[PDB]
């Protein structure tokens, strides 16, 4: 069918957020501005930063010189656990807008789950800048299913997505069945799993049997999921090309089971003391 060869959105609980997106997580500032300009002419419509990252200044700079309306690219930034008091909170959201130059973020997310912070006061911060329209959408990042359903519960906006370690080592089976049941969607980092993937004889077998690379593979596995987006992290022209190109094929019944076979109770790369919750086990 016609779609099915061409990129999808994710419904995200009215967010439509681009399957796969641009990740500037483990980009400088120079790679983003080198690498971000040729990823929108190649196609990208989605770009993630975060205020922590320290490259949101040139995520702005790079979609404003790429001649792409606003209104066509989604751009997403997460709000630093040291900015989760309420005025802190609301100042950094003003400082990101600055950064981007753009007057909204079309999604925030709280980065991390674990704060000294009442819940309830970072959830009402999201919803005051939502109301605000300095931001379309809201979201979470990095909560375990319990706080996915507090999130959902304390929000009087719909929560978007939960943004998570996402890749073939790591089972995210219960976070995606509550994102289900509460209608939002995973957006997946570390897809490549700090470089497990390319190396994966599997992946690699499956790669081959469709033309395509282990790394492709991955991005497939993850695209092809139901309610599941990706961000990439790119940062040369070749990878970015390649990564793009992962619309062209599907993986069969078979070859998705056999992925989700890699799952390893030690998989997560991505586990900070204190920011970190109680991971579903």
């Amino acid at each position: 069918l016609y779609f099915q060869s061409m990129m999808h959105a994710v419904s995200s609980n009215g967010a439509n957020i681009p399957a796969l997106g641009f990740g500037t997580f483990r980009m400088s500032g120079a790679e983003v501005l080198r690498i971000l300009p040729q990823a929108l002419k190649l196609g990208f419509r989605h770009v993630d930063t975060a205020q922590i990252y320290g490259n949101e200044a040139e995520v702005g700079e790079a979609i404003q010189k790429s001649g792409i309306p606003r209104a066509d690219v989604f751009l997403t930034t997460k709000v630093w656990v040291d900015n989760y008091r309420h005025d802190a909170f609301i100042a950094s959201v003003d400082e990101s807008l600055r950064k981007l130059r753009t007057d909204h973020v079309d999604l925030l997310l709280l980065h991390w789950p674990g704060s000294d912070v009442p819940m309830a006061e970072r959830i009402g911060a999201l919803n005051e800048v939502r109301n605000a329209g300095k931001v379309r959408h809201i979201g979470i990042s990095n909560f375990n299913t319990t706080q996915m359903e507090e999130a959902a519960r304390l929000s009087d906006a719909p929560i978007a997505t939960n943004q998570v370690e996402y890749h073939p080592y790591l089972d995210q089976t219960k976070v995606l069945q509550t994102a289900r049941r509460l209608g939002m969607s995973l957006t997946s980092y570390y897809a490549m799993a700090n470089g497990k993937v390319p190396a994966d004889p599997l992946l690699t077998e499956i790669g081959g049997r469709h033309g395509k690379t282990a790394a492709q593979v991955a991005l497939r596995w993850l695209v092809q999921q139901q309610d599941v987006i990706v961000l990439s992290k790119t940062a040369t022209e070749a990878r970015l090309k390649e990564n793009f190109a992962i619309f062209d094929f599907a993986l069969t019944r078979e070859e998705m089971a056999a992925v989700r076979e890699l799952a390893r109770p030690n998989g997560r790369i991505v586990n900070p003391q204190g920011l970190a919750p109680e991971w579903d086990a």
